[PDB]
Order: C-alpha cells, then structure tokens, then sequence
C-alpha cells in the first residue's frame, strides 16, 4: 500500500484532489477512452469534491470525458430527498462540473426489482470498461461502502442491512433519529472494489484511528473490510494525522519518510490549459 | 457471510435441514441436470440428516437426481468399521433414501495410492459439474473437513494427519483411546470447499464456540480453516445459541437482526407433491 | 504448508539443498525443458549454496539445464561492488558451477527506468514458463525478498524503500553505517513470489523466531508478508530448532511427528551418475 | 465484579440511583457518621442525579449527612464558568437537595499550588473517614477520573495532562472548539479511588463499549485505568445494552443471570418516611 | 513461578505428592505446629491423593499434625451427598490416612447463613495461622476454586454462582444434565488463596492447555482467575506434556531446562521412619 | 508513568545523567541522610556512567554520600573476571568517583550460601533506610534485572536461571560464545526494585522496541517484568527514538508533548559550586 499523511482534513482532501487531477488529466480521457471514476459521498470526500471543484472553474480540470459510480444508495428513501446520495453527489458535485448527467450512475434504492438494480450496476460497470480509479472512505467498523461487518470479502454489489454503527454515525442527517435512518442500502461490493485498477480510501479524523489499524495493521478479516485491499494490487490511503493515532510509531516514520517519493504524484501539478 | 441463530440443537439442525430441501426442489434436479451436494459427518449433522429423511418419507423431498460427495474418511480404518465415514453415511442416511448409489462418492481411505484416489476425486467432483452446495461443520481446531491447523488455504484434495484436538475429540469414537483412532485421512481441501457455489457450515454447542470466534471474528488464517470462506461469495453459517458463546455481543444482535429476512430460506417450506387444486384468485 | 524443522543451521541448509537436489533430478531438465529456480542471497542461503556446490563437484547434480531468478537487488549500487547480489551469487554459486551465464538472471539495479527493468524482469520469468521451485528467506520483519511491512500481497516485480529494520540489518556490509545501505531495492512482488509452483522458505536463528510466529501463527497480514504463503497450495518450510521458538508447543510437535514422512523427501538423495 | 445490564439509558440511570439511594438510607448517616460519596460529572451521570433529586423532592431520600468529594476538575478554569465542574455540580446536584455547602468537595483548579491543593484533598478524604462509595464513570480512552493512559495504578490525586480522547470527547462542552478545552486537571488516583470501600462506575452508549471491553475483558493495563478495579474487592459496573456491544455473549449472558440476584440491591427500594 | 513439566498424568501427580510429602516432613508439624494444607477436588488430584495414601501406609508420612482446609463445596447439596465436595474428600482421602477429623475443614454449603459460614471459614484459616501451602487446580475458563470469570482478584471466601463452563464441566457428575448441577456454591477467594505461603497449582491434560496459556502466558486478567499468582511469591505450576500444548516453545524449553534443579525438591524423597 | 523521548542514544544517556545529578544536588545527602542508589549494568547505562563521571570531574557532582545497590551479579564467576558486574561497575563507573567504597554494594555470586547472600543484600537496604532511585534497563525479553519471563511479580533478592534471550544478548562480551555466559545470577526482585521511592529505566535502540511495547502498552504480566511499574507510583521510562517503534503514535505524541514540562526535571540543571 501507499499511506499518505498530511497534516489536517484540508491538507488531505487537497492531496487527494490533487491526485485525481492528475490521474485525469495524465490519463487524457476523450470519446473513445473514458476515464471511469468510483466515488462516495458524506462529510469525509466533501473537502476533496470542493478543490475539485475548483480546478474545475479555474479550468484546470475536465470532467467532459470521466464516468461516475458512487458505491451505494439508500433503499426505501425517495430520490429527491435531500438526504438522498443522488441528492448529495448532484448538490455537492456534479451539478458544478462539466460532466455529462448521463454519464454519471448512482444506484436506484426505489427499483422495483432491487437485485435486478444491482445486478444492472455491475453490468454498466463492465460495459464502461472497468473502473479506472475508486475512491472511498472507511467507517467506524472499517467497512468500504455499506459491506458491513461480516460481509464477503469478494461479494458484488447487492442489498445491505445497516449495521449499528452506521446507522449511529447517520443518525444526525435524519432528525438524529435512530429509526429514521434507512434500514437498508444497495452496495456495490468489496469485490467489486477490488475489480478496480487502483483504489484510494480517504481517512480523516480520530473517530477513525481504530478502524485504521484494522483495515492496514491487522490481517484480512471480514470484521474490517478495508482490511481486504491487502490483497489489492494498487491502493493508496490518504489520511490526515489524527487518522493515524493507532497506527504503530514505525510504520508512521516508514511512510512519512515515502512522503518525498509520493508527493511527486501531486507534484508537479498538471493542467489541461495552454 | 450470514449467519443464522437459532436457541437449541434441534432448531438448527431443522434449519439447516430446511434449507437444503428447499434449495433442491427449487433447484429441480432431474437427469440431465443433477443437484450436487458436498456432505459433512458426525454428531452435528445428525440431526440435519433425520430431518431430511423425515422429509423424503413424507414424500416431500426426493434425492432420485442427487449426487453426494463427502468431505473426507479416514485412512487404513475398514471399510465395514462402524466408525468409517462410510458406514456413518451408509446407516445414517443413504440407506433411509431414494438416492442412486453410484451418485454417491466417498473417498477410499484404503486405496493403495491414496494421492491417486485424491485426484480421482476431484475429477469425479469435475465431471458431476462443481459442488452446488457444501455442507460442512467446524472442529475445536477450526478445521473444516481434515484440513487441519497449517494447511494451505488453496488445497486440494489430498492425505491429512489428524492433530491433536481432532485426535483427542474423535477419541470416544475409537474406545475412547486415542492410538486407536487413525492417524491419517483422505479429505478435500479448503480449495475443494471454496469452489462451492454455496457452502453451509452447521456449527452446535458451546465446545465449538471459541473455534466459530475464531473463524469469522478473527480473520483469514490457515491455523484455523474455516476462516477461509470470508472469501466465498455465499457461505451461510447455522448454528445455535450455545456456539455464539465466544462471539461480540454485537455481532449476534446484527445478525438476530436478520433472522425475519433469512427465514424467508425455510419458510415458505417447499415440496415436491402436487400443488392444492383449491387455491383461488 | 510442510514445517521441517531441523536441529542447527548446518542440517537446516542440507535438507533445502537435498531438497533442490532431489526437485531438479527428478524434475529431469533438459533443453526444451528447463528447471526455473527463484533465488534468494544472505547469510541464510549461504549453507544451501556450499552444499549444492558440493554435490556440483562430487558430479550428483547439474545446473546445465537450469535457470534462474534472483529475488531482489539494490538500487544504485555498481553490478561488481562486492555488496551487491549480483555479485553474491557470482561469488558464492555460479562461479562454482555448471550452469550458463545466460541463464541466471539478476535485476538491474542500475537500470535508469527501474520499474521498465522490473516488468522485463516479469516477462523474462513468462517466456521461461513461471517458475518450478523459488526458494526465499524472511526478514526479522516477516518480509518476502523486499516486500517490507506493508506491501500489497498480490504485489508484482518494483520498486521498494527499505525498511529501518532492513537497513540495519544490513548495515554490517556497509562498514556498519546504516547511512551507507543503499535506500531502495528492486524485488519481485509477493505475487510473483506466490505464482512459483512450489515456495521453499528457509529459515533460521532465534532473530527470526517472531517473525515466522507471525508468518504461520497469525493470519493472511501484509505487514509480515510471508504469512502471504498461508494461500499458496505448496509451501515449504524449512528452520532449526533456535527459529520455532515463539511456536506453540502443538504447533512443532504435530509437524516434528511428521519429519518421518517429510525426510522421504530427501531420502532417498537421486544422484545424476545414474 | 458485579455487572448489571439495563435496556436503556433511562434504566441503568434509575438503578445507579435506586442503589445509592438504598445504600444511604440503610447506612443511615447522622450528624456524627456522614456517608462520604464520591461523585463523577459528565453527561453520563446526568441521569443519575435527576433521580436522586427526584427521590429528594418526594421526601424520600435526604443527603443531609452526606459529604461528597468530587474525582476532578479542569485547571484554569474560572470556579464560577459555566464549564467548571464547580460549576455542573452546584447547578445539576447541589442547589436541588439538601447537602450541605461545606460538606462538598471539589479539588479547586485554580490554586496556585496544584500539588499542595492535591495533598490537601487526600487529607480532607481521610479526616472524612475514607470513602464509603465512589461513583465514577469510564472515559471512551478506558480513564478513570483523569487518569489518562498511561497514568501509574497507584496513582495518588494530582495533577494530569488531558490526552487526546478527552479534549475531543469534551469539546462539545466548549462550543466545540478543541483547542478551548483545558489542556490539564486536577484528579484523585487510580489508587485514590481503589481506596473507596465501594465503586460503581456507570458507562451508558455504544462509544463507551470498547473501552468497557477493554476494562473488564482485557486484563490489568494502566492503558485502561478502570481495568485496575479487578484488583477491587467491591466494585459494581452499571451500564445500558449498547455499553456491552464489545463484550463476549458469555459474558454478558452469566451476569444476565445475575440480574435477579442483582435486583435485590434495589429492589425493596427503602424511603425516609417513617 | 516454577512450571514443572512431567511426560504423563501420573508422573505429574507423583512429582505433586512426593513434593507434598517432603514438605510436610521438612517442615516436622507437631501439636503446637501444625502444617495447613490447602486443597482441591476433581479428577486431576485424584492421582496426587492415591500417591499420598501410598506414601502413608507404607509408613512414611504422616497427617496427624496436618489441617486441612478445602477450596470450595456445593450450596444446597446433602453434605453426604455422593457428589458433595464433603464426600470427595472423605472418600478418596481423609478415612484413607491418620489426620483427625477435627482438623479437616470444608465449607458447609447447608448453613442457615451461607455468608457467615464464608465468614467462619476465613477466621478458621486465621486461627490456623494461615496456609502453609495451598494446592488447587484450573478451570477450563482458568478459574482457581469457583472464582469464576469476571471475580475480584482480592476477593475472599463467599457465595459463587457458577458459570457456563464449570457447569458444563460438571454436568457428568450429575447424571450429565446440565440443570442439575448445584447453581452455587461457597469458595475460598482469589485473595485467600494467594495469602497462602505457597501455592501449587496441578494441571493436566490438553483440555487444560488453553487455560494454562491464558494464565502463564497472557497477563494478570480477572477473566482468568489463575493469573493472579503472576503476583504471589511462591508458586509452583505442576502440569503434564499435554497441558503445555498452548504454551511458546521459549517457556517450555526455559522450564524443562530447570527440571534437574527443581528434581531436588522431591529427590531426595524423606520419611518419617528412623 | 512518565515517558521521556529523546533523539538519539547520546541525548538519552545525558537526559539521565542529568536527572540523577538533579536528584542528588536536590536531595542534599549527608553524614546522617546518604542518597541510595540502585544501580545498573550492560551498555545501555554506559553513556550515563560517561556523563555521571564528566560531572564530577568537573566539580558540579559529588558522591560522597551516595550508596549504591547494583541489581544483579553473575553466580560462578570470578570477581575479578573483566566482565563480572563488580568489575564493570568499578573500571567503568566508581573508581572515576569520589563514592566511599565501602558505600557501594554488590551481590556475591561466589557466596558459599547464595540465598544467604541474597536475604543479606535486602537487609542492607533495609539498614540503608531504602532506594530512593533505583536505575535500571530492559532486557530484549521485557526483563527488570535478571527476573527472567516467568519471574514472580512481587518477587525479593534471589538466584536466577537467565533464559535464552539473556544469553543470547550477553554472549557478546565473552567472545560470542553463548555457552560462556554464566548460567545464574543473583538478582534483585520485582518486588525489590518495587519498593524504591522511584525507579527510572533507560531504554535505548530498535532492538529494545518491542520489549518496551510489551512492558508499556500491553498489561500487567511476569512474562515482560517491566509491566511490573504500572503499579508503580512513580515510574519514569527514558528512551532515544528507537525505542519508541513499537508503540502507538497516540501514545508517543501524548509524551512528546509533555517533554517541555518534563524537561524541567532537568532543566535548570544544578551544581554543587557555591
Ligand atoms: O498517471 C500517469 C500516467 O498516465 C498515462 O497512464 C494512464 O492513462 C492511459 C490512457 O491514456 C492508460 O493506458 C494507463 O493505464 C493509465 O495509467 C500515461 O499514458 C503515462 O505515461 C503516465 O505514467
Ligand atoms: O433457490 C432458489 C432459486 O432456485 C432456482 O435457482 C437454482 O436452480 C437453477 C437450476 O434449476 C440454477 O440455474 C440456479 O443457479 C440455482 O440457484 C430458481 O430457478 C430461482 O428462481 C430461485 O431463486
Ligand atoms: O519431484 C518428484 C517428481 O518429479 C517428476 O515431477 C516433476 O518434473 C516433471 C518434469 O519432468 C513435471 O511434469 C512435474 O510437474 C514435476 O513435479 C516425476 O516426473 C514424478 O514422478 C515425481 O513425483
Ligand atoms: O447496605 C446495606 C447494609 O447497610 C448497613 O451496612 C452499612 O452501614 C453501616 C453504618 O451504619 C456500616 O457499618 C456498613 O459497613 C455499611 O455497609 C446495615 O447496617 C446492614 O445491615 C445492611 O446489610
Ligand atoms: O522445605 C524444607 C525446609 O523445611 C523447614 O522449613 C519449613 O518448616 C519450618 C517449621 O518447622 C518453618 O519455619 C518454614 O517456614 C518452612 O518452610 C526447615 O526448617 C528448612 O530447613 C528446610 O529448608
Ligand atoms: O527533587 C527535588 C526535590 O528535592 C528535595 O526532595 C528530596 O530530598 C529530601 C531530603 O533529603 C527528601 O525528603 C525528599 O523525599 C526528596 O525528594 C527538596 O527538598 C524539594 O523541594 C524538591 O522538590
Ligand atoms: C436484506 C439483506 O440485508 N440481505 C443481505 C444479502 O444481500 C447478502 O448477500 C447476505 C450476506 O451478506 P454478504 O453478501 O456480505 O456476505 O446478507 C443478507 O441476507
Ligand atoms: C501424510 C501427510 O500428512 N501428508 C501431507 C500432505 O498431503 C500435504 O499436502 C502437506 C501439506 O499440508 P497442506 O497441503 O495442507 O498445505 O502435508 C503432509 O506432508
Ligand atoms: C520508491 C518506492 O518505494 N516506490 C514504491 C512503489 O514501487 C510501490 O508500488 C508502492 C506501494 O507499495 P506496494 O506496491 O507494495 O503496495 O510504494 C512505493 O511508492
Ligand atoms: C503537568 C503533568 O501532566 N504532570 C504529570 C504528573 O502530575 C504525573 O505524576 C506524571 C506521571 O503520570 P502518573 O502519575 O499517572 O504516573 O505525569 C506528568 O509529568
Ligand atoms: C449469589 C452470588 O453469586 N453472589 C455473588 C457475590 O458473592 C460476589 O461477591 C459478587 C461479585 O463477584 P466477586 O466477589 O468475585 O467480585 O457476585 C455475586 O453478586
Ligand atoms: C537456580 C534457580 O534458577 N532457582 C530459581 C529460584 O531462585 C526462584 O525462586 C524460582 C522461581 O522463580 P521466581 O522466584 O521468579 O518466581 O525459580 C528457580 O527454581
Ligand atoms: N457508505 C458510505 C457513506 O455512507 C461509507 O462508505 C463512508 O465512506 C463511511 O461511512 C464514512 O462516512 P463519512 O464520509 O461520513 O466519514
Ligand atoms: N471432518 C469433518 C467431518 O465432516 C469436520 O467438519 C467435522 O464436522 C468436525 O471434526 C466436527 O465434528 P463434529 O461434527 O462431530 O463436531
Ligand atoms: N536482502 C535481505 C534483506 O536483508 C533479504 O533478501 C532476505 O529475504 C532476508 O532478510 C534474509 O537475510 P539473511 O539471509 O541475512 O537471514
Ligand atoms: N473525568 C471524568 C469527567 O470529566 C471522566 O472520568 C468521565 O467519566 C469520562 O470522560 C466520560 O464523560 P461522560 O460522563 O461525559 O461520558
Ligand atoms: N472447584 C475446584 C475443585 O474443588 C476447581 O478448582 C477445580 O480445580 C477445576 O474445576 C478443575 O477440575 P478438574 O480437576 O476436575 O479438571
Ligand atoms: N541485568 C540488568 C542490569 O544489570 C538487566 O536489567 C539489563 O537492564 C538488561 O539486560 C539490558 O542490558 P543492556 O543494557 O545491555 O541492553
């Protein structure tokens, strides 16, 4: 793995803004090459969305050619419900970027038949060519989307149920009422994560410390799916200092002294102007 | 993985039961397309077995167009042993069914070139078209089949010693003393198991609960096998109370969580017999 | 896995180098049929290569019809610099036996492009049809060639910085300066390493007790890479006595009852004269 | 240990304060043998002392001869800000019942001579008898008052520095601004506490269940100061169905069982009126 | 602590009463000096107490001046009762050797006041002057006498109610229901024993091997009350090849090195004959 | 526990030095009132014993009425041997001072009853009114003087069989040769080292990492007897940053930002000049 620490939240949601950027931009999508990106959504990614954003209106950066998949959805809850996830990546993102509304897919907790949507999902993953570059989050419980404690590590997306902890840390979004929460979410799966040519999970905040240290500490376990990317070929976890309070002081130095090597990845800075 | 509880032996042992009957009949095997089931022995799927015999002598469930392979058999024992796998698949529940003898398979711990018998195994398993669903349990040592602490995740099938605990608890079965029981034995791999299309592991009482802990709350580790199946795309884990000993109290109240939608497996129960003639609307 | 567990360092080396002795006669090489062998270097391996050069000059064994591939190499470091692996297997077996130049293959720490010499490093491996038999050690910190603490397990032929740990282990061959051992090294990936059709990891000392603990005790980590192994279909083990001991008692006791079976594999001991 | 589970908040709340009220009332404390109670602040035990005001305006209990001593207090801070534990004591507690001003003790942050108003309060526990019953609560770090990790388990009051955990978890009392929270404090030991004749530690919510895992599950680590209570002759645990999320099923299902042994502490609940 | 390691059971029974033997001789207990001795029930010192009847009838120890006093007995069982702990002793102990009847001492599990009898019983060993040695065993949940998981590690004799594991234990001994088995019973307290002047804890057979594990290997933890003795000063663990089975190989091999030094506490083997 | 962290071995050492040249000056020793010191072996307080003599030599450091209590010696092997701990003590530390000989204190292993020697070393501390510094080290295994893993927690003054890790770690200072480390030593206790008013440990270097870990982070266990000190009132670790590898990152950042306040140990630094 790559662990890449900066100092705070901003620091680390620029990093990873930075990276995508250039990772767009080296990659040089076009009508016939499409660059896929897998996405999440909540208060973690928003920083990174926001400097997106930004090199977007600076012209800098071009979405015209990149596809979207956000990880998961709300069942049960209408599509226009502001605390919807199509609500969140619209409000929050693509409605500030110039990427076309058709290219961007985010899974319909209201189909009727919800497997058979799940099922499409994958197949508009595999008609897109793959995934190019996903980037998630961790949960409390160390999942990656909604696979809960307890999930396949090679499942594909499909229907899951909540666990406590997730529906605890969304509580507030709904009146921080328990009950008011989704009791399910349609996921794509860890699997189909790890089906991505490379994978970035964005930590910050102490809240998320432990979960750290399980998913990149301790071995693949099925308790902490972001454990399973131990088995990915190419990931990168950007954090900030206060992710990484339970992490062993060795591995810290290790990485920070990498820090020379991969900040060249951000650095230098690449733009579509000329 | 989910992971099914329910309060005692004989509830889960009906679960399980239910389980694979429904999964056959809607499966509906017939002769160019047969119902491949991967078979477990011992105390644990006892219960599971007098049920399913239950079902076939009420004519509910047939296994005409099933074809079973057994996870293991031990090394050197007769064939004719009361203790042989042979003889506990035999007297508990192929004799009490409609299933065709040549569709069922155990490994011949008396072969000759035991490796051969192996392989040949695994071709059988080949040729049937893959394992639709494996049943299995867990020993005190975690093990799934004989593959015990230290054995390669990805193995195939092939020859195992016993350890210790396997030794110890297979202890009582051999005059309760332990050089009697056998040294070695045939058994699939832990790669064998994973190619399942599903794989059920039926796990009861409290002398499994620290190896059930270790198997799906700790993780992937060839010390304890059974952890394998965190990377099996449908493993289903049955157990009852008394097994959830060793587990967080949290994962248990997750999974309680969803025993309404998982019993939606058993219930509605299926059956081969003709459907009502007075259903209306 | 197979355990073998010998009792010094001196039986420990003999029985790998039986082994490989038996493995390549019997494997019967020839020039539409090479026998491909991974290679490790260090103080570990040393034992092996003196034994295997004897059975070279005793006329039992051959490396005609052998090729191989070294694990790893230091970047920077001149090809003939005395530290170098290159020049370690030079010295310490090729130079002692039968086998042509052309096919014992190093990688290039002095290539400019590194990860470009890395992926030749892969096909050369491809176009010899994989590898038979690679035969490694592990690291006071469980690592595989030079996947350090962290490494993805699935992991191809690249790049990697030392660990501290690494480094000051080897600083003995640098006048004992830690700021003299070259920084990076060029090593196959533990995906490489795992696509061998058999793994034979030699291991021994007390110095290396914890980390075979956590290779075969603990579970699938990247942080101890060789616990990779536990999902490899054919892994030997080699040690003496002084590396089990952070073992479970049941642990060596159940593999020492096996030892019987286990010798067979090097008793009888083929020899090419017949 | 004796562990007592309740559903809900509301419910172990009400049985901290059914068993004080009965220990109290039974002690029978007069003008020449107080009852020394030990007190905790926080939102924890907020439920706890609206019961005990409760039972007083009912006329049923009377803390008359009573004397209580606080585990802390922030350095610095002004006795009379709102957010001085001086402060959530008078207005949560002492100004709805009956104790006497004089007779509460709180450590006072802002002495000159923090070491010499530490001495100072372990004579006034002393003179005071010792204590009788110390109530206290588990910080998510594992603390005891603030014995943050780390901190010796024969710990004697003093001063301590807060740990990261705590400035967190306290922000929100501080309009959630880290860096307004008092960086020390003023606390009794772990020792101090050890020396009560009774302790009852109340932990309510999930964000306490690994913490609480840790203190009774885990064995004696001065990381965990509340794991030294199992060196406790009398120490009683009381907590909701959320603070044993962490915990073994086994664990939880013996002292389940208990619960109607366990119940007699409060149940017949005794009341002043004669 | 000394760990003493024998190949079998009854090797490892006769190393505990041969020691037994010597000390009570040594020691020379006489009408104003009698020798306390603490013990257990169960199969695992049934070995130990054949080898001391050996010993007496061949007229070479003692136990006229010897008292006894037991760990534990079952409440509301008939003191005659054939399972009672009462009984045990009587049966395949005391009428086998010449100690008075007088001085045996076992909890009455039938007293009007269970918690006096506790209370009596401590006084009792006081009056005694204390234990001189102390011989127990371990639970498969590593309790000593019926302190189960979860009890304080300085607590004294009281009432007990028995856990999952011991009854599960026991149930044989009660037509192998599991309701049958006594729900409590009176024990001697972690703290008591460990105010014994030694203690020898007998172990034996694999089932006990995960036991001894936690409470050698792992730390002080009232979850495995045994673990208390990593603080006495004086005890000897006296256990058989299969009872080590979870221990390191290191701790294994450090003991057994020490059996020719420890063999001089049985050997030589003294009598009581001129 | 208090954790001082310092750069590297030099500035460890001086850090020490420097504390126990404050505690001395501050004591004020004389006539009727000696400062007793425990004192250490090996390589680790090497450094110290430098900067100790610098200060004398430089007339800012006296030892006139310091005693000295040295933790262990070797059993067999002769005094005058250059690396008997009499010989280390005095060619590297008190023939450089002006301590009265007479005033320093080390175990005889050549004593014709050991354990007589031993219970004779407690009672001259006793007779010296106690340690009231007592410096130690850590042994690769977590061991506090010879008190071997295994060793009673509370134990006093005894002969002791060193385990592998002792031996392998000692072997260097009698020509490699394993075998020529003596086999026993007389040792202070656990309990012995417990009792001094304050101990100080000096941990240096990588190898040392995971000892520190064990003794700090994980709980209270006689396999690591260093975990002895977390019930300890006053324990102070001093370590370089090697030391630290092992553990938290939370944990490290709290101490580090307690080294200004700690810093005031040993700054101002005082003298004995007028
Ligand atoms: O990230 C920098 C690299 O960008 C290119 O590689 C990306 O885009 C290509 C498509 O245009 C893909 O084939 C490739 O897999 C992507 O990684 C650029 O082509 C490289 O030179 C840069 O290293
Ligand atoms: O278990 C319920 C499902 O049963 C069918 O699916 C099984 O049997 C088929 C063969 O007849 C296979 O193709 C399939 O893979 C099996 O799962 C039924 O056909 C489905 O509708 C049910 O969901
Ligand atoms: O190691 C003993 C075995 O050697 C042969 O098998 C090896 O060599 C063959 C090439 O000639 C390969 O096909 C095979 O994969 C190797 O394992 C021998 O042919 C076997 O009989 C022995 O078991
Ligand atoms: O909690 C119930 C018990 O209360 C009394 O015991 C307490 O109060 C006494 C002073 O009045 C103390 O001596 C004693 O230590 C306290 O526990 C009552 O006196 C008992 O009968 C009850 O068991
Ligand atoms: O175990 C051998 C030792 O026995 C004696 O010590 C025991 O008995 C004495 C009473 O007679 C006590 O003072 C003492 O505490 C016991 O240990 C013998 O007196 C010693 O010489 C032996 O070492
Ligand atoms: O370390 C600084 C302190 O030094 C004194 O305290 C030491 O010396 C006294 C006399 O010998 C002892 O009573 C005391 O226990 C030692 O700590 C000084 O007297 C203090 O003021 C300083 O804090
Ligand atoms: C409503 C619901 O929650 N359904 C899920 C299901 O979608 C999932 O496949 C299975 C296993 O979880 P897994 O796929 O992660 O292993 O659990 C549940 O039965
Ligand atoms: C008689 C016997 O016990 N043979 C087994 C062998 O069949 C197995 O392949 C190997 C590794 O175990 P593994 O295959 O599980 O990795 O161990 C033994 O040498
Ligand atoms: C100079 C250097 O050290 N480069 C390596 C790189 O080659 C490797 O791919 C990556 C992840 O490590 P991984 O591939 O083992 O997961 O780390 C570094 O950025
Ligand atoms: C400002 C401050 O934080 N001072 C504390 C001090 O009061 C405490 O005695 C010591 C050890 O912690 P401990 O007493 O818990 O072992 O740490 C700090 O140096
Ligand atoms: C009937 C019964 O089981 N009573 C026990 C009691 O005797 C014991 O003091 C307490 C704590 O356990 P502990 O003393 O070991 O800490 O638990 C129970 O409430
Ligand atoms: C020669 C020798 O090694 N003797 C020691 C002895 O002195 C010590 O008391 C006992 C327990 O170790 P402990 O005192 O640390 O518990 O072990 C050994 O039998
Ligand atoms: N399923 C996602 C959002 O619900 C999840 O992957 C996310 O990364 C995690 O729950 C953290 O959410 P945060 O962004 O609110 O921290
Ligand atoms: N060897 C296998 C038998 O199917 C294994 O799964 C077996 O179930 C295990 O040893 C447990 O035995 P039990 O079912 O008798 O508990
Ligand atoms: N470069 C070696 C790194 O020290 C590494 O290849 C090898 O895998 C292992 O460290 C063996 O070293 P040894 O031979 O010195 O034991
Ligand atoms: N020092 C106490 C309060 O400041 C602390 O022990 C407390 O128990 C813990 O921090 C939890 O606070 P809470 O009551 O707000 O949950
Ligand atoms: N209650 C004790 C017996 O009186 C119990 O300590 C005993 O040592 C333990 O349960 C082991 O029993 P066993 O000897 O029957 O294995
Ligand atoms: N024998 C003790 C000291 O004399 C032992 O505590 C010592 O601290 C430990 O062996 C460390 O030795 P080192 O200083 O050589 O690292």
């Amino acid at each position: 793995m790559k662990l890449i620490i900066l100092e705070h939240y901003s620091q680390a949601s620029e990093w990873a803004a930075k990276y995508i950027r250039n990772r767009i931009i080296q990659f040089n999508p076009g009508p016939e090459k499409y660059f896929t990106l897998g996405l999440p959504t909540g208060s973690t990614p928003l920083g990174c969305y926001k400097k997106l954003i930004e090199y977007y209106k600076n012209g800098d950066l071009s979405f015209k050619y990149v596809k979207t998949f956000n990880m998961d959805e709300y069942v049960g809850l209408p599509r226009d419900h502001p605390e919807s996830y199509h609500s969140f990546m619209w409000n929050n993102f693509f409605k500030h970027i110039d990427i076309h509304p058709e290219n961007t897919h985010i899974l319909d907790g209201n189909a009727v038949d919800l497997q058979a949507e799940c099922d499409a999902f994958e197949e508009k993953i595999k008609a897109a060519g793959g995934i190019e570059l996903f980037v998630g989050g961790i949960g409390p419980d160390g999942h990656i989307a909604f696979n809960e404690p307890g999930s396949s590590l090679v499942s594909r997306t499909r229907v899951k149920t909540l666990a406590m902890d997730t529906i605890l840390a969304n509580a507030r979004f709904f009146d921080g009422e328990l009950t008011k929460v989704p009791t399910m979410a349609l996921t794509v799966g860890v699997g189909t994560v790890m089906d991505a040519r490379e994978v970035m999970i964005l930590i910050t905040g102490a809240h998320k410390a432990f979960a750290l240290y399980k998913a990149i500490e301790e071995g693949v376990n099925h308790m902490w799916t972001v454990s399973a990317f131990q088995q990915h070929p190419r990931t990168v976890f950007v954090c900030d200092e206060d992710a990484t309070l339970e992490l062993k002081v060795k591995t810290v130095k290790y990485f920070k002294g990498l820090m020379l090597v991969h900040n060249k990845l951000v650095d230098p800075l690449y733009s579509i102007k000329e």
